[PDB]
């Protein structure tokens, strides 16, 4: 796998031991061989779980999610995704590392599908090696993979709304259960339904993943209530997944606007994730997939990958060169490459609307582009009328830095900005200068 040019895909089944049993291996022999190298965890969870699997190897902890303390001599460093292609996008100075190891690289993160782009051109130009380790790779078409254990696969009606009758398989239920749920929102309401018939609920999302997520192992619990970030390696001890085989699409609208379209089906890959929380126990035979819907390719058109062109357009790779996204997600994005591209202030500007600012790639993209600087806040308030956010069916209000309250009507209008309680209140601080 480490020579010059190569990118390999390590596709064992999910719970073959990617992790846990071969990247040590990799791991070894790229320290022997002296190649400068990368390890990409898509999560700080995962990065945890990481280090026990790497345990007294020696690897830079590039997070602060690991309580280790580095000899100083690492040639092997691991970061998050995000973490990578961030520091991609900043003046800061990034090895070219020799071997360029993503682990869980199914994952649809605007900074991961970007990562894989940067990555697989250097490969593509001679200039290093690359392993995806992911059960899915892009396309797969497989919805039902192997499994440590013998899965019970069961197409059947799942809820996504409070019940009161005609679903008593979920709650008859005397075991754990990871239910995957399409939104936030749509979480909220079903969690609420389960804690109303008694039963002990956990909810993870992106934003909450690290503190609920511990959760899972401290307290007992019936359900675990999530969103697809838990198709990137979550594990839970658990005996049934509930799958609604359903996910919202960010759809970029006449260049103009974002809404998160759908619900609607999950790819082969998420489905085959979901699926792969349990089944993982060579002794545990007979976990239970219930799933409520069929799968779709809705990754075409899907905005994390013109994001990701956004963000690849701005990175430097070799004088006025750009990164290519991975072929086998190249389709799913009609872009002019290098249309996104922006010169330094503009980029600075972008760069800070994403990570202090936490806009949407495309958000940020919009405002740095039409030349707006970081602090300048007047664009949440002077959009068109149906661009007026709302907040408990009256339109959201803020007091601007300048002490007015004005209605939070913002030029550029992207759903994922107020998508639930969370993200309305973070980008009511936004509009507000809080940040
Ligand atoms: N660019 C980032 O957001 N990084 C996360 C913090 N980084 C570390 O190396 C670190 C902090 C504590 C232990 O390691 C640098 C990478």
């Amino acid at each position: 796998m480490l020579k010059k040019k190569q990118l390999t895909v390590l596709d064992l089944h999910p719970g073959a031991g990617k992790t846990r049993r071969v990247l040590p291996e990799i791991v070894r022999e790229a320290i022997k061989k002296r190649l400068r190298t990368v390890i990409l965890a898509p999560t700080r969870v995962v990065a945890a779980e990481m280090e026990e699997a790497l345990r007294g190897l020696p690897v830079r902890y590039m997070t602060t999610a690991v309580n280790v303390t580095h000899s100083g001599t690492e040639i092997v460093d691991l970061m998050c995704h995000a973490t990578f292609t961030s520091r991609l996008l900043q003046p800061i100075r990034v090895p070219n590392y020799n071997l360029n190891i993503m682990d869980e690289a199914h994952f649809t993160d605007p900074s991961s599908i970007a990562a894989r782009g940067y990555i697989s051109t250097r490969v593509e130009m001679g200039e290093a090696a690359a392993i995806f380790m992911t059960a899915t790779p892009p396309g797969t078409r497989d919805a039902f993979p192997d499994s440590n254990s013998p899965i019970m696969d069961t197409e059947v009606e799942v809820p996504e709304r409070a019940w009161s009758s005609g679903f008593d398989w979920v709650t008859d239920h005397s075991g754990k259960t990871v239910w995957f749920v399409p939104s936030v929102r749509n979480g909220n309401e079903i969690a609420a339904c389960l804690t109303k018939a008694g039963k002990r609920v956990i909810q993870l999302s992106r934003k909450t993943f690290e503190t609920e997520f511990q959760k899972t192992k401290n307290q007992e619990w019936d359900f675990v209530i999530t969103t697809d970030i838990s198709e990137m390696g979550a594990n839970f001890k658990a005996d049934r997944v509930i799958d609604s085989r359903r996910c919202l699409k960010p759809v970029i609208l006449d260049g103009e606007r974002v809404i998160l379209a759908g619900p609607m089906p999950v790819t082969h890959a998420s489905a085959a994730q979901r699926r792969g929380r349990i089944g993982r126990n060579p002794n545990k035979p007979g976990d239970e997939y219930m799933y409520g819907g069929g799968c779709a390719e809705t990754d075409e058109g899907h905005a994390h990958w013109l994001e990701a062109r956004m963000l690849l357009d701005n990175i430097y790779l070799q004088d006025g060169l750009i990164a290519s996204l991975y072929r086998p997600e190249a389709d799913k994005v009609a872009a002019i490459e290098g249309e996104f591209k922006l010169r330094t202030e503009q980029r600075k500007t972008f760069v800070e609307l994403m990570k202090r600012g936490d806009l949407p790639v495309w958000l940020a993209y919009q405002v740095a582009s039409a030349g707006i600087t970081y602090t300048d806040r007047r664009w949440c308030f002077d959009g068109t009328t149906n661009n007026t956010i709302m907040e408990d069916s009256v339109p959201a209000e803020v007091w601007t830095k300048y002490g007015e309250k004005r209605v939070l009507k913002p030029r550029w209008m992207d759903a994922r900005v107020c998508s639930d309680h969370a993200a309305l209140k973070s980008f009511k601080e936004f509009a507000a200068g809080k940040r």
